């Protein structure tokens, strides 16, 4: 944990640095350093770099004005490796490909995409990081969903370093499956020569099965990089206080820092913020119930935000933009998780799905219809796994929410209870 | 369009000027013209007449009184082809079939009709139509739901004029099936020699998919004669103007006129309206929240109603009988479909169907269980079809309710979202 | 009814005179023998004479005082007997016991005994009389639910004298089950010789049958001794009024008793109150909607009641404990029934569960999925049988809740529509 801390907070102390620099070459105020805009086209920069460019944003005779610059990659390139003190530090390049990730997973759907796979678009809730290039960090690996890792190895069935690369990505879909039904029907694919459409069937199977009997997917607190700059620049030391992606201390930065958007003339800056806030901890496809309790306002899906990306596009004039606080504040706190949710044990049951009528009154006589009508190779196992599968059932018992001065997740609240961010569209009402 | 509103037009000019006439002959005040029950009793009299009677109300002395009168079949007749202009226009005459279709349709439940002909009590949404006349109009064919079609088919079912005549409903029925599937099993029923079991076993089938795969039923506004009558003697030209059954026109024409009732003592006079609003727009199979949305204030299910039909039987007695106005306006209009919603395309999907969860909380992980595990020779493919369909799809993207103000209907109203009329009875609660 | 009345009111008029008199030879003041962990103390102790003793509670200098002591159960056998009237009286025994089982019915589940007989830990709704002796009385054997039967039936199967016993449980399952196929069931496994796992298979099978098509399980108005007791001492006749255990009479003594309780400091008295309420009226597995409505406030499942059971073990200090009123009062009552309401008939249906759109407005279309879906050897017409069930069926058409002032149940109340009390623990949210 101390050690963990330690590389986590050197990596994010040394973005921090880098952004500093980058804001001083430009000659940005600090307000316009925290300007959301600017910091994704520093971020970027250095992610291209590894000529490069983009739109820089300044304040000018009380209006926003665009004036896109480019840079030698040698030069950013340099600049990088200096502030992470000598070392190349891919690290913290793949936290920031992480925070695109994850904004991308927030702002758009990838059904486009999904459909040219041979996929269910229904599938979203199992594509974080699909936007995030094949062959990432073992950060990239860790946050990549079922679904992604499952739409990556069609592609590839769709030189004999391309087989290693697809038993690399079967052993990381592998790892990802909390049941050894779904894991060995991984091998059958990895262990095939020469993959094809049985492979093809078995992966679109497997990420079925995901929706139910759920993939250990993790979740990182990723933020732009301006934040931690801002942090950085204002007195704090992230390598003598450590950090953590998954504990209180995003949530804790975020709590001390200020972020702006540029906001177009339609748009509800409060729409904004929800985006930003989902992205941030990467809560794209979490229930917007759970979201809404910790963040203590309703988080709205998707579908009814009146906002569009945060990227202000280069058609777009700047004459009717103007720049809003981003609120990316909580009531309360969570740890993220890596695990997909209980998907076995099956150990005894303990609840109610149906009543014994005790009073002579007229009504209906509720019982739960799909459980008890349940009852009546690997595949087969896998079937009737999910089968068994209620909505009802409970996961992570005993854990919950924290105050933010509860620092060391001491007196856990749980809480009592729309839940997809995605379904709502012009074609589905879920 | 100017065509057909021309000739509509010209056919409700006429009902008009036929009720003013026989309003005349009964020497009837303005507003007992205007009293529904009178309206019911001269449409009856004119479609019977193709000695005919009814019972006929007055104000006498502060008191509502019953007074039966008759005419002769060959008088009535004359008066209707004299009021259209010399012409025999049998179009008016089935035009107020189908409002008493309508208003039957939103009265009584068919449940003991339905039990006879070996069918699901529980199709009633699929029987529009039901209690007219077996080779009404081409405008009643086109009104007449695919359960009235099947119940139909079967009564024939259970002399070589008896072949085409079952051959044109054949060719009704499948003229409103919107899948290729559902057309050639109708093929099936209607190519076989001598029809028996097979033919009922099939129809009844094809029944069952309309509830889900929905057939083409046109859906006609069409008011008691009194309304028409009231607008020609008021100075409205429905020949110049043109007319609409399924535009704004009737909305419009209501919106601009005043029907009343005869009410009962323990009856609410706001759910009589109710009914006969519902039976004008021939609403009584519609989404109770569409129904709602658009008139204004809730529309309440059939056995939520605090009140019976409108027809005043000959046992009851006079005395207690006191007059209410029918609340028949509305907040918006919306456009009267032909269409059943979407069947088939199946272009992608686009939704969240699952949760992925971020936060290490306690809670239960929500899924969409029935569609998650549906994906795992024409009744097959019709099985298969309507296995895909779920009650979350959208029909009708993009069109939407309308100002009372935009005859053009240019600004669609998209509505955000109890939805049967017949799903609240002693046996059910739906 | 005269004649049952006459004799159920013997025997509550029995346990009255008892109760007295245990209550004079502990020298307790009315208020103590009102308290309900000494009524339950004092029936504990007269059950187990058929050495004896228990706790039992006094009010010395402004502090509650635990002090348990022992009798002969001879003697306490001779107070019984004597109280009423000569005879050895089993009849009020059982109906102490049968409030105790209802007690527990309410306070625990039954979870751990069930995985051990290999029964669904979810059948809880089917457990009424399962803390029961097996060979009960004959109001024993009514009482208990289908489930109790089964798990009783199992421990058999896991002395010529045991087949007889056997046999007897069979046909107390059997009288049980409202429909021929699950009697059928019964008969097969009563009639094998040498049962095993065949005859534990079926009894699992006919468990999960009774939670849809649901057996005819008898429910009583038990209520602690200390409630005739005081009746009896303030001057009813419980012989001459006569009494009954279904009817309006324990609602009506209920309305005029005044029960307490010890009450410890985290405990909400008002959650207590349910609890004693629920056992009372046997109600532990009705639908909280219907108690809810009965007794005029919320009625809150087991996993949101702020209590624990009544009992005070040995083990906690008396210090702390306070002593509150137990609200044990109605809005309404109820006839208790024996029914487990429709299991077939089948005679038609009535309802809607599809719409017909007559608006072109873009929206769902609802449809009820499973019930539509639905209509496409014993186990079999079985499986058939509760496959046609709908959790929208209505049960007890006509009967309603009734006034406490309508003693003849003259005018029902039909109420207008969480149902589970063990449907919210940490594992299910149901
Ligand atoms: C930014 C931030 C990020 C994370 Br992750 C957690 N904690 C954070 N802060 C730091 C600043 N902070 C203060 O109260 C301070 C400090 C201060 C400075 C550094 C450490 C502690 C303190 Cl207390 N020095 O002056 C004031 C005033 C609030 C908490
Ligand atoms: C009855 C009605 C039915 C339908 Br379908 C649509 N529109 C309708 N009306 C007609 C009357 N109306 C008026 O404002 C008028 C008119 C008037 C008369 C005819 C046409 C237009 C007008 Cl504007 N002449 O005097 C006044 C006053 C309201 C709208
Ligand atoms: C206890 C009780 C249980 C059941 Br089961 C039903 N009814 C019950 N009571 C009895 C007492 N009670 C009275 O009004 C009385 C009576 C009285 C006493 C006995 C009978 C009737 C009456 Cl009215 N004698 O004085 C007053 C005062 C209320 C109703």
């Amino acid at each position: 944990a101390t050690e963990i801390r330690a590389s986590v907070g050197k990596m994010i102390d040394g973005i921090g640095r880098f952004y500093i620099q980058m804001c001083t070459e430009l000659k940005l105020s600090d307000y316009e350093g925290r300007l959301i805009q600017n910091s994704l086209t520093i971020e970027r920069m250095v992610l291209s770099a590894f000529k490069t460019g983009g739109p820089i944003y300044r304040r000018v005779d009380g209006k926003w004005r665009r004036e896109l610059i480019l840079y030698d990659k040698e030069e950013i390139r340099r600049i990088w490796r200096q502030a992470n003190n000598g070392d190349d530090a891919t690290a913290g390049l793949t936290h920031m490909m992480i925070w695109h990730s994850n904004l991308n997973d927030a702002t758009y759907q990838r059904t486009r995409a999904l459909v040219r796979t041979g996929m269910d678009p229904r599938m979203c809730s199992l594509m974080q990081g699909s936007t995030l290039p094949r062959r990432s960090g073992a950060a990239g690996a860790a946050v990549k969903g079922v679904g992604t890792m499952v739409m990556e190895l069609i592609r590839m069935i769709k030189g004999r370093r391309t087989r290693i690369a697809y038993e690399r990505m079967c052993n990381i879909l592998k790892g990802k499956f909390q049941t050894a039904a779904q894991r060995t029907m991984v091998d059958q694919v990895r262990e095939s020569r020469n993959p094809g459409n049985a492979e093809f069937e078995d992966l679109i199977f497997l990420a079925r099965s995901a929706l139910i009997l759920r993939g250990s997917v993790a979740h990182k607190s990723c933020l732009p990089a301006c934040v931690y700059g801002s942090a950085v620049a204002s007195g704090y030391d992230f390598e003598r206080e450590g950090y953590s992606l998954v504990g209180i201390d995003p949530f804790r930065l975020l709590q001390n820092s200020q972020v702006y958007s540029l906001i177009r003339p339609n748009e509800n800056p409060a729409h904004k913020s929800q985006l930003v806030w989902m992205a941030c901890h990467s809560a794209a496809f979490e229930d917007l119930r759970v979201s809404s309790f910790i963040r203590g306002t309703k988080v709205v899906p998707r579908g009814k935000l009146s906002t569009r990306g945060v990227q202000i596009a280069s058609n777009e004039n700047m004459e009717t933009m103007e720049s809003s606080t981003l609120e990316l504040r909580s009531r309360y706190w969570a740890i993220r998780t890596r695990s997909g949710g209980n998907t076995n044990q099956q150990r005894a049951s303990s609840g109610q799905i149906s009543i014994q009528p005790t009073f002579s009154v007229q009504r209906n006589l509720p019982f739960d219809r799909p459980t008890i009508m349940a009852a009546f190779d690997m595949r087969t196992e896998i079937i009737r796994l999910m089968e068994s599968a209620r909505p009802e059932d409970v996961s992570f018992q005993g854990r919950g929410v924290f105050e933010l001065s509860d620092e060391k997740a001491t007196s856990p609240i749980v809480p009592s209870f729309g839940s997809y961010f995605f379904g709502d569209n012009a074609e589905e009402y879920d």
